[PDB]
């Protein structure tokens, strides 16, 4: 789980 | 899960 | 931007 | 932006 990533986010940017 | 990535998200950018 | 760089996601892994 | 790195993510890992």
């Amino acid at each position: 789980n990533n986010q940017q």
